[PDB]
């Protein structure tokens, strides 16, 4: 008679016990500052309904950055300002600094705090164990204050962390696809980038919570510690949960699926397949081994595992013997 309900083992009901102001977003006044207090300087990046400037602020000769949001939807604007806000201070989430509209094209612009990037591509190449190790903790203070925030990122990849590597600064940022997380609500699947999609999202179970971000960080730390990026290198949706399977075995995939009676699409019976677990040391080589551990592994296997509920949270991955170190 449908799915087996689920709920997040941690900050459960932090929402229920709020007042609706806090997660009725649909019902957040948003009021638009003048952007003729900003002075755009150079385009940074461009996304699917975004375009991103490097600006300054000429009442204080700060630099900041200017997201200009394409009005596609709204109410998806209006929770990420609303979400922004409610995170706005907490440790590692981006600033968001100021809400302006130019007064011409009447624009919908986000403006944060100015992060001084450090490419990934190059941070990639340069970062030791310990540095891994410093950047994760990080990352989980991030994750831990916003599940403790009532709020699932839902869109956890290494684009969407921004590290200054100079300064040791790092910067959880792009909530646009963020979520409140209320115990038996029925979520969207459609979030994620491909390869860090949680298997949840891609057999369809909705009853999903904040540790389907706990599984795209798993994935962000086996891409680090094995330097191989994407990990699981879907080519599509369907193609991803097999990419999965290759590693974590089909046994597990339908003892999942049984636990909470989930239907597979009928697209996964010619490409699903017949596959064995494998142990996490495969994947070290002599261009990996300086970043792989006992402790590293032991945490992975605590991460990437098909049941969301047996995942470790992100209060219980800041305690695991990987983190002694820092
Ligand atoms: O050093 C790292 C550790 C974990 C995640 C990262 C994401 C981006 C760039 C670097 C990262």
């Amino acid at each position: 008679s449908g799915p087996v309900p689920s709920r997040a083992r941690v900050y459960t009901d932090v929402n229920t016990h709020r007042p609706s102001e806090y997660w009725d977003y649909e019902s957040h006044v948003v009021e638009w500052g003048n952007q003729d207090d900003y002075q755009l300087v150079r385009k940074l990046g461009r996304g699917k309904y975004s375009e991103v400037f490097e600006a300054i602020n000429i009442t204080n000769n700060e630099k900041v950055v200017v997201k200009i949001l394409k009005p596609v939807k709204k109410k998806k604007i209006k929770r990420e300002i609303k979400i922004l806000e409610n995170l706005r201070g907490g440790p590692n989430i981006i600033t968001l600094a100021d809400i302006v509209k130019d007064p011409v094209s009447r624009t919908p612009a986000l403006v944060f705090e100015h992060v001084n990037n450090t490419d990934f591509k190059q941070l990639y190449q340069t970062l030791t164990d310990y540095d891994i190790r410093f950047y994760m903790y990080e990352i989980l203070k991030a994750l831990d204050y916003c599940h403790s925030m009532g709020i699932m990122h839902r869109d956890v990849k290494p684009h969407n962390v921004m590290i200054d590597h100079e300064h040791r600064k790092l910067r959880l940022i792009d909530w646009g696809l963020a979520e409140f997380y209320h115990p038996g609500q029925e979520y969207n699947v459609r979030v994620a980038s491909r390869y860090f999609k949680g298997p949840e999202l891609l057999v369809d179970y909705q009853m999903y919570d904040y540790s389907l971000d706990m599984w795209s960080l798993g994935c962000m730390l086996a891409s680090m510690i094995f330097r191989k990026e994407p990990f699981f290198h879907g080519h599509d949706n369907y193609d991803q949960l097999v990419r999965i399977a290759k590693v974590l075995g089909t046994e597990d995939l339908y003892d999942y699926i049984d636990k909470y009676n989930i239907e597979l699409d009928p697209r996964f019976n010619d490409i699903l397949g017949r596959h064995s677990r494998k142990r996490w040391e495969r994947f070290v080589h002599s261009e990996n081994q300086h970043l792989v551990s006992p402790e590293a592994l032991d945490f992975l296997d605590k991460l990437l595992r098909y049941d969301h509920q047996s995942r470790l949270t992100a209060r219980e991955a800041m305690e695991h013997p990987y983190f002694y170190t820092v």
